[PDB]
């Protein structure tokens, strides 16, 4: 409740929150690209926005008013890749961007969160990272079982927005470290996820190092 840590906080803050918003509009999505699987992908929807609230009532908790407009033009590039993927019918970017690199994001910050946070927030989001370990297993589900028809695709949107997500990491760093993270372990810890991630798909080690390399 200091005079710097509310303001990391107001961006951080507003960036989970434009983070799960984006989060839920994205499933829903999917959903209708997807149709045999579609009431399944409306709950993992209509989950992301209870954690929405969640994080408002950390901001609120703390006194603080998020910043909204850095939210929403820090995630400006890759929705934009999304949708732009989404008017192509091309699912497979759609989960490569969402439940792959956006939740592997989300789960390693959430857990270098959880360790600093101030006591009401880290009893939330202990409750929101168990539910991003099931968004990012249904992407890895489904990419795995059309690992084949989808690969040179997951190829090229790799290469188009795991980039951006290394500029999204480098923004955060400075405001992420007053929150107490340590920003090698938000690097380290997101490459390890979505490597991991990767490799449970169908990829082999070395074509994995290759598409990271893009950063
Ligand atoms: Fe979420
Ligand atoms: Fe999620």
């Amino acid at each position: 409740q200091s005079e710097s840590y509310k303001d990391a906080y107001s961006r951080i803050n507003a960036i989970v929150i434009e983070g799960e918003q984006e989060a839920f509009d994205n499933y829903n999505r999917l959903a209708e690209m997807l149709p045999d699987q579609r009431d399944e992908l409306h709950k993992l929807a209509k989950m992301e926005q209870r954690h929405m609230k969640g994080f408002m009532a950390c901001g609120k908790n703390l006194s603080v008013t998020p910043d909204m407009g850095f939210a929403q033009k820090f995630f400006e590039r890759l929705h934009e890749n999304f949708k732009a993927a989404a008017a192509e019918g091309k699912v497979v970017t759609c989960l490569l961007i969402q439940s792959l690199i956006i939740e592997c994001f989300a789960i390693a910050a959430f857990n270098i969160y959880i360790p600093v946070a101030d006591a009401f927030a880290r009893k939330i989001t202990e409750g929101v990272v168990r539910d991003e370990y099931l968004h990012r297993n249904f992407g890895e589900e489904w990419l795995k079982a059309n690992f084949d028809a989808s690969k040179a695709e997951l190829e090229e949107a790799n290469r188009q927005n795991l980039p951006l997500v290394w500029l999204m990491l480098n923004e955060v760093a400075d405001d992420a470290r007053e929150l107490g993270m340590e920003r090698e372990s938000l690097v380290e810890d997101f490459m390890i996820a979505y490597g991991e991630a990767l490799e449970n798909i169908g990829f082999t080690t070395r074509e994995i190092m290759r598409m990271s390399a893009y950063g």
